[PDB]
């Protein structure tokens, strides 16, 4: 029944359209909306405050998470002991899914998407050449860029999350030159040439670690 | 402070190698071991069980949770409208890792883990023979199977991730036994093409 209810209330919320950070109607008009008892419209958002769907701010409101649904580490990886081998399955996964997305990338790309990128492409070469080491990070959010353009919503999702997860568990000359021949390939809209570029990089990151 | 505490925690819970369905040892000795407050480590437990890592059950103890960490809907999905786009966004992923997944298994699979696989295989088998709509879940697991079986830890926690979010939203009976077949003689090639050409088979449907 409260988990009914969640469902419920979860499809009320997409109707609804609530953007994020939209604060719910109390839960008496919740609990009127979907004909259940108060109580169980309390452990419904709850529920789905457990799920990272809704906020429950104390004092203010239960409000739409900007966390949509996905906690900080989704799958679960903080509990793998076995880190070194963590390493090397997620750069496994990578490598059957990151050339796939360069590819996915060069066909689908416009001309303003590709400009952010190749911004992002020189402030990763800006911050390596200065030895800042918030380049790691601008690194993963290359390749979550190019997650999202590649139009796979489920690869927008997954990617960031096995990227982050490598990252936070743990040359540099040859990871510059790699994104200039990604970059390339996409900007003349060779979807096979990208697919190599991207493979052939993560073979050496790989390789590194 | 509260989360310096639940990473000491975790790490902890790592070290002893505690199984899921394990009781923690009570508070007061917590606090003890990590040289902390009794609130804070109060706090940091509530930390962990908001992160799926511990149930808190009120009347009995702090346990491992079988949630491993993993929420239901992991990945948001169910937040996403378009549901026929993730469903082919979700299937493309499913033809670029499930080919590798079975590719592992069949070089990595030991026979007790076989005979496991050969016998969800014959239940799929008897629930579609006997029109029982269980078979939809039974195939779920039998591909958390293979993951599970291809020893790459992120496959184990990710294909079923992907795989309950599309059956959420008698040609794969000949399918299973060819994949099988090819484990069960150790052909990492042929196991790579039987599971490609299946999934691009159900794809299609």
């Amino acid at each position: 029944l409260v988990e009914q209810t969640a469902d419920r209330l979860l499809h009320l919320i997409l109707e609804r359209e609530y953007p994020v950070g939209a604060k719910l109607p109390n839960e008496y008009e919740l609990a009127e909306d979907l004909d259940v008892g108060r109580s169980t419209i309390r452990e419904a958002v709850r529920s789905l405050a457990t799920r990272n769907i809704l906020e429950v701010r104390q004092g203010s409101g239960t409000y739409i998470s900007s966390k949509k649904g996905v906690s900080e580490d989704p799958l679960g990886f903080s509990l793998i002991k076995d880190t070194d081998r963590l390493t090397s399955d997620l750069f496994e996964l990578r490598l059957l899914l990151e050339p796939r997305i360069a590819e996915l990338v060069a066909y689908r790309i416009t001309d303003d998407q590709l400009q952010l990128l190749e911004k992002l492409v020189g402030d990763i070469e800006d911050a390596v050449h200065a030895g800042d080491p918030k380049h790691l990070l601008l690194d993963v959010e290359f390749h979550s860029m190019l997650a999202k353009y590649s139009g796979n919503i489920a690869m927008d999702s997954l990617l960031p999350v096995i990227n982050q997860s490598i990252h936070l568990i743990n040359m540099k000359s040859d990871s510059l030159e790699a994104h200039r021949e990604i970059i390339k390939a996409i900007r003349e809209k060779n979807p096979v040439a990208a697919h190599d570029a991207m493979l052939m990089h993560i073979m050496s990151v790989r390789r590194s670690a």
